[PDB]
């Protein structure tokens, strides 16, 4: 069926947890051993949230390779992805040696530091300009450039410097500050608006490595930011924008990694945003 009506037909019908049950059901099942080792348990934000072994992000180290992240490459619409959990006091370090590594040009966070009370992530960007910070176990230096902070999202410029070789390369955090505490945004318009910031800003485009993109667990917001993109991206590219079958293109992100889309508001919410974007691309 196409979407905006399809949509439709399962508000009246009340059937979101239906629909989002199958999705559990069909989903892909791969084995994630690296993850469970015992070395790796305080490299793990949650117990049931794991990188499966044939997507995994590998750092470039020999004692260790581990991260909790995931390359989700989606063929026919061109675009790659790395999904991670929120960084973790002791994997701060991983984090800036994966955007390194990866040759990301962008960073997106979906998650403030403090929610519902308790912490979702590290505080692992610099907050002054005069106040540097130094990942002795993987040897990079971060500094914070310049800050805008608007309504709904803040855009940070940042430096990362290995200090082995002295190179230096510039990074684009885009922070998305207005997600609710519980549930999900009422309206899609402010989240399209970020995603559309974004994308104008080269960070998603094939001259970079993957842009990484987490919030606290790396499987819902998370999620919902990469569907989005690409459905939008494909009804650009086919003949017929309505054959664009979001439940389709779900599943396919979910052999990449597990758990994309945590509940059905949240499905409900990516349809709602595709929907709406459709209308302003054009
Ligand atoms: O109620 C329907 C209206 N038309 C579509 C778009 C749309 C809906 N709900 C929304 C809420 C906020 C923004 C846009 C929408 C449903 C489907």
């Amino acid at each position: 069926m196409e979407m905006e009506k399809e949509f439709e037909q399962i508000d009246k019908s009340g059937s979101w947890a239906a629909i989002y049950q199958d999705i559990r059901h069909e989903a892909s099942d791969f084995p994630s051993r690296v993850a469970k080792l015992p070395k790796n348990k305080n490299r793990n934000r949650y117990r049931d949230v794991s990188p499966f072994d044939h997507s995994r992000i590998k750092l470039h180290q020999e004692d260790n390779d581990y991260i909790n992240a995931s390359l989700i490459k989606m063929e026919e619409a061109q675009r790659s992805y790395i999904l991670t959990q929120g960084p973790l006091p002791n994997t701060v370090g991983h984090f800036w040696e994966m955007v390194w590594e990866q040759k990301s040009r962008g960073v997106v966070m979906l998650n403030r530091v403090m929610e519902k009370g308790s912490l979702k992530c590290a505080q692992y960007w610099p907050q002054k300009e005069e106040k540097e910070m130094i990942f002795e176990d993987t040897n990079l230096k971060l500094t914070l450039i310049s800050e805008d902070i608007k309504s709904y999202y803040t855009v940070r410029q940042l430096e990362l410097e290995n200090l082995t070789t002295q190179e230096t390369r510039e990074i684009l955090h885009f922070h998305y500050t207005t997600w609710p505490d519980f549930g999900v945004p009422e309206s899609p318009a402010s989240f399209l608006n970020f995603l559309f910031k974004v994308r104008e800003s080269g960070s998603l485009s094939p001259e970079h490595g993957p842009v990484v993109v987490h919030c606290s667990a790396g499987i819902g917001r998370s999620g919902t930011f990469c569907l989005a993109d690409t459905c939008l991206l494909l009804m650009d590219k086919r003949k017929d924008p309505s054959s664009v079958d979001i439940k389709k293109v779900l599943l396919e992100m979910r052999k990449f990694r597990m758990g994309l889309i945590q509940t059905a508001d949240q499905l409900r919410f990516s349809y709602l945003a595709v929907i709406e974007g459709a209308k302003f691309i054009m």
